[PDB]
Parts: structure tokens; C-alpha cells; sequence
């Protein structure tokens, strides 16, 4: 069966765990321990293809090692998550993109920029700013809400379609 190794990255509190649980369980979590990093498998049909998604929700303390780089290198596609009400989380996207570039030795890694918490009225990051960054990286931008499920399937399925496009190259 076709397996896709997806990794959800971004700053603390942006909704990585909530997005992962909404995708896997169809449930919104108000609290998910920030020390729990784990991977979840889900079978899905995307464009007629039965796909096994293995989703790693990154967490814990910021720490680095050769072993951690070897592990992150196995990810096939990355969701770069920020929260639309947190400018710092948007500025932090650069760090996550550079760490993926560093470990993959490539400027062509499947990724999708995700602007989460789109249900909140307290926006500080304009959609145009996020589209401009995504255009600079050459990747799609998807607005999501783990709370209402807006854009969740689209964010993960678009990443899978980007991995397929990359594998065809
Ligand atoms: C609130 C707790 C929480 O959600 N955290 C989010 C993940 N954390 C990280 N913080 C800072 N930079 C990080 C950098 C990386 C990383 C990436 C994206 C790619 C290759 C890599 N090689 N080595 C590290 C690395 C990852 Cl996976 C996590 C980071 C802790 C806080
Ligand atoms: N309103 C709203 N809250 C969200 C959303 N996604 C996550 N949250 C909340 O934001 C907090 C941090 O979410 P979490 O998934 O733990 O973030 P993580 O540290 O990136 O894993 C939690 O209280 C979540 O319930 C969202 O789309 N909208
Ligand atoms: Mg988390």
C-alpha cells in the first residue's frame, strides 16, 4: 500500500496537535500536552488511491542531534504551521523551513504553509502576507481551523499531492 510520511512542524501553541487529532479522530482538543510527540497512522482514499498516512506531530523541548536529523530526514512532506493571531509564530516559519532545508540538503522538499486558528477574529497575519511567503518558498498556502475543521483535509491532502508531484520528478 502507498504510505506517506508526513511531519507537522511549527512553534509551540500553533495547533499542530489539534490539527493532527482533528484529522485522525474528527475531534477538537482544547488541551494536548506540549511534551507529547507522537506519530499516528490513518488510511485514507485520496484521488482514488488508498493511502496510509503516517503523521508525526512534533513536540517536546527544542533539542538537536545527528540522530534527530536522521529521523527528520525520513519525513516525506512537512506542514509548516503558524497561527494567524500570532505574528511571532509566522516569523518562526523561517526557522522550520531552514531546518528542513538543512537536513534534506534540498530547496525542493514537499511542504505546505498552514495558517491555523482561522476561526479567531484576532488576526495579526494578513492572508496576503502568508500567500507572499508561500510564493517565495514555491509552496501552497492553506488556511485552517482545527476547531471548526475548516481546511484540515485540504491541508493534509494537498501535502500528499505535493509528495506525489515530487516523486514524479
Ligand atoms: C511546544 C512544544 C512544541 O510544539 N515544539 C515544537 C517542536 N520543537 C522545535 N523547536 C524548535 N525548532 C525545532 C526544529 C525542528 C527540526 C525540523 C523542523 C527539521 C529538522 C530538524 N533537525 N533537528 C531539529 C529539526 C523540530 Cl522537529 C522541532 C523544533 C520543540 C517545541
Ligand atoms: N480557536 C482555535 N484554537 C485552536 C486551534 N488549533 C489549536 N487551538 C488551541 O490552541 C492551543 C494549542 O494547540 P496545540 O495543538 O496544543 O498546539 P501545538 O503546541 O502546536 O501542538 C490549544 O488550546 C488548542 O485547543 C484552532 O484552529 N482554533
Ligand atoms: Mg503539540
Amino acid at each position: 500500500m502507498t504510505e506517506y510520511k508526513l511531519v507537522v512542524v511549527g512553534a509551540c501553541g500553533v495547533g499542530k496537535s489539534a490539527l493532527t487529532i482533528q484529522l485522525i479522530q474528527n475531534h477538537f482538543v482544547d488541551e494536548y500536552d506540549p511534551t507529547i510527540e507522537d506519530s499516528y497512522r490513518k488510511q485514507v482514499v485520496i484521488d482514488g488511491e488508498t493511502s496510509l498516512l503516517d503523521i508525526l506531530d512534533t513536540a517536546g523541548q527544542e533539542e538537536y542531534s545527528a540522530m534527530r536529523d536522521q529521523y527528520m530526514r525520513t519525513g516525506e512532506g512537512f506542514l509548516l504551521v503558524f497561527a494567524i493571531n500570532n505574528t511571532k509564530s509566522f516569523e518562526d516559519i523561517h526557522h522550520y523551513r531552514e531546518q528542513i532545508k538543512r537536513v534534506k540538503d534540498s530547496e525542493d522538499v514537499p511542504m505546505v504553509l498552514v495558517g491555523n486558528k482561522s476561526d479567531l477574529p484576532s488576526r495579526t497575519v494578513d492572508t496576503k502576507q502568508a500567500q507572499d511567503l508561500a510564493r517565495s518558498y514555491g509552496i501552497p498556502f492553506i488556511e485552517t481551523s482545527a476547531k471548526t475543521r475548516q481546511g484540515v483535509d485540504d491541508a493534509f491532502y494537498t501535502l500528499v499531492r505535493e509528495i506525489r508531484k515530487h516523486k514524479e520528478k
